[PDB]
């Protein structure tokens, strides 16, 4: 900002899947999770698997 | 003045910064003080540090 200083708007999540190789292609450049896919698992991208 | 006398009219302060390399240059020969200079440390030219 002007008065020389600074704000965090937020900050963007991430995703690991237990298993990639199954991801089904939905048009653009995007997957979607499937069967024998995965459930969410987000995280940050500081610490942990990401 | 005519009288053969004197009058002080005023002042130059001076500023010094905690850190040169920081300020970021403003079009003329002008610099401005933001974030990594520090704060601006108005002073006299008489002595001390100026």
């Amino acid at each position: 900002y002007s008065n020389e200083q600074e704000q965090v708007l937020g900050q963007i999540v991430l995703a690991n899947f237990a298993n990639n190789e199954g991801l089904a292609s939905q048009g653009d450049n995007v997957w979607a999770a499937t069967q024998a896919s995965g459930v969410a698992l987000l995280g940050t991208a500081g610490s942990g698997n990401f």
